[PDB]
């Protein structure tokens, strides 16, 4: 699913994602911008290292879910890889929080660093009523 910025804008606030560990809304929502373009299908593999990037904020199958083929990986959201890509973004989200739980937090994405970290991200919530 592809979803539209005030729709997904919603959704997360309900999911309780707005200030979850000190994250802003506008981060997340900047953060599933840049890593998927809100698309709940999309993933990534990184032949450099033999893992995959799945889903909405494509979390990495080396550490966070387990996708069988990922050389010496865990699962630290205890979750199949396929569950990050469904329409349904509810387990993606719980994921999420446990990702930024670590030290790095935010960080965790070289993407939130090079888009997102120090610039105005008030236009990626502007206008949805959150």
């Amino acid at each position: 699913k592809v979803f539209e910025r005030c729709e997904l804008a919603r959704t997360l606030k309900r999911l309780g994602m707005d200030g979850y560990r000190g994250i802003s809304l506008a981060n997340w929502m900047c953060l599933a911008k840049w890593e998927s373009g809100y698309n709940t299908r999309a993933t990534n593999y990184n032949a450099g290292d033999r893992s995959t990037d799945y889903g909405i904020f494509q979390i990495n199958s080396r550490y966070w879910c387990n996708d069988g083929k990922t050389p010496g990986a865990v699962n630290a959201c205890h979750l199949s890889c396929s569950a990050l890509l469904q329409d349904n973004i509810a387990d993606a989200v719980a994921c999420a929080k446990r990702v930024v739980r670590d030290p790095q937090g935010i960080r965790a994405w070289v993407a939130w660093r090079n888009r997102c970290q120090n610039r105005d991200a008030r236009q990626y919530v502007q206008g949805c009523g959150v």
